[PDB]
């Protein structure tokens, strides 16, 4: 007990880090700047809250690191500034909870209580095991009249490694007759698909792990933005509310789910709803134009047919698992005027044959309409074309670079003037050169070995 610390708070450096991470099942660690702001205020709030924990005589230990001495030590735990606070649960830095609450002693003590001790409650009664159920969507409880056991150990040894999940642990077997169980056992409650899953054979943390990772997320499941994060191969069906056979044709969604599961996850979206649009446009899709399916892994695709059965979107994951079934690139309609005026129109479709062409210098302006800079530049590019119009070789081109992907090349910045001479090798050569008519006229018949 005669370790570095200041007001009760554990300075830590990279040297102890790891052995603090030991000695200390429940570890807060403020990330702070000595010229930081914010960690100065914090600062005297933060031992206010760890002498009050020394007076409960809790166990949990605060402490913090000097950013600017170790440096290292927040490189490696991805800090994004100060303060940063990170609650370290059985030294596993695999998974840090960040602190995200107020700043005041009050606020960061009560935090702590709240999510320290061990990590699976035991349950005595009907109504501690159906309230611990009711209040997550995954509940886990085990079923053990020795809790001493080694069925017992490992379940608790499981229930630490988790944090997303509540676990339970009982003796009770007015609770086992309840759950109907006559015997020890572990059950995964879940309020979608089956509700219920039952734990078989060898009770080790290895095993429950491996039991909970397969039975948590529903079969498919409903899209929402702010689930984004955690939910993203995905199999994305865009179906409409107000369509009819809805129920039936997620049916057909869902058992095409029972044969891929682990492998693709199965996303149902509602396309009717206002706030599916930012990834309705993502994929370039319209409310019209659903009901639609688009598979990706960033590589995307899309199925053949447009129809919804079960064999068929079972097939198309088939399909995509062995090529099989191209990715799809977004591209517009490559209209039939496209190259009936000096300057040649391009699309997702075309480009590479056009652009990359062996026997012809392609000259291409990849833009976008708003773009000022690209509607100042229209009437100087459609005389370049003009001047170029009968030219054998060279041919002058623009691509709106919003609703074309390409794989080749990529732009997201405009305009853009990339040159493709006449070569086997599929060169590029960029143009940041004067965007004059005399300047593409320079560059154009010098190769492109001057300019730019």
């Amino acid at each position: 007990d005669a370790p570095e610390e200041e007001d009760h708070v554990l300075v830590l450096r990279k040297s102890n880090f790891a052995e603090a991470l030991a000695a200390h099942k429940y570890l807060l660690v403020e990330f702070y700047a000595p010229w930081c702001g914010h960690c100065k205020a914090l600062a005297p709030e933060y031992a206010k809250a760890a002498g009050k924990l020394k007076a409960e005589g809790s166990e949990i230990r605060l402490a913090k690191v000097d950013a600017t001495e170790e440096s290292d030590l927040a490189q490696q735990y991805g800090v994004r500034g100060y303060p940063t606070i990170k609650f370290f649960r059985n030294g596993d830095t695999a998974s840090p909870k960040e602190y995200t609450a107020g700043r005041e002693a009050d606020d960061i003590v009560n935090w702590l209580k709240k999510r320290t001790g061990p990590a699976a409650t035991t349950l005595p009664d009907g109504a501690a095991a159906e309230s611990l159920v009711e209040s997550s969507e995954v509940a886990v409880i085990g079923f053990f009249k020795d809790v001493e056991s080694d069925s017992a150990k490992q379940f608790l040894q499981a229930a630490e490694a988790i944090d997303d999940i509540p676990f339970g642990i009982t003796s009770n077997s007015d609770v086992f007759s309840k759950y109907q169980l006559d015997k020890d056992g572990v059950v995964l409650f879940k309020k979608f698909d089956e509700g219920r899953n039952n734990f078989e054979g060898e009770v080790t943390k290895e095993n429950l792990l491996d039991f909970i990772k397969h039975n948590q997320l529903p079969l498919v499941i409903e899209f929402t933005e702010q689930t984004a994060p955690k939910i993203f191969t995905h199999i994305l069906l865009f179906l409409p509310k107000s369509v009819s056979d809805y129920d039936g044709k997620l049916s057909n969604f869902k058992t095409a789910a029972e044969s891929f599961k682990g492998k693709i996850l199965f996303i149902f979206i509602d396309s009717d709803h206002t706030d599916n649009q930012r990834i309705l446009e993502f994929f370039g899709l319209k409310k019209e134009e659903c009901p639609a399916v688009r598979l990706i892994t960033m590589t995307k695709y899309k199925p053949e047919s447009e129809e919804l059965t079960a064999e068929r979107i079972t097939e198309f994951c088939h399909r995509f698992l062995e090529g099989k079934i191209k990715p799809h690139l977004m591209s517009q309609e490559l209209p039939e005027d496209w190259d009936k005026q000096p300057v040649k129109v391009l699309v997702g479709k075309n480009f590479e044959d056009v652009a990359f062409d062996e026997k012809k210098n392609v000259f291409v302006e990849f833009y976008a309409p708003w773009c000022g800079h690209c509607k100042q530049l229209a009437p100087i590019w459609d005389k370049l074309g003009e001047t170029y119009k009968d030219h054998e070789n060279i041919v002058i081109a623009k691509m709106d670079s919003t609703a074309n992907e390409v794989e080749a090349v990529k732009v997201h910045s405009f305009p853009t003037l990339k040159f493709f001479p006449a070569s086997a090798d599929r060169t590029v050569i960029d143009y940041n050169g004067e965007r004059t008519l005399d300047g593409f006229k320079k560059f154009l018949e010098s190769g492109g070995q001057d300019g730019a």
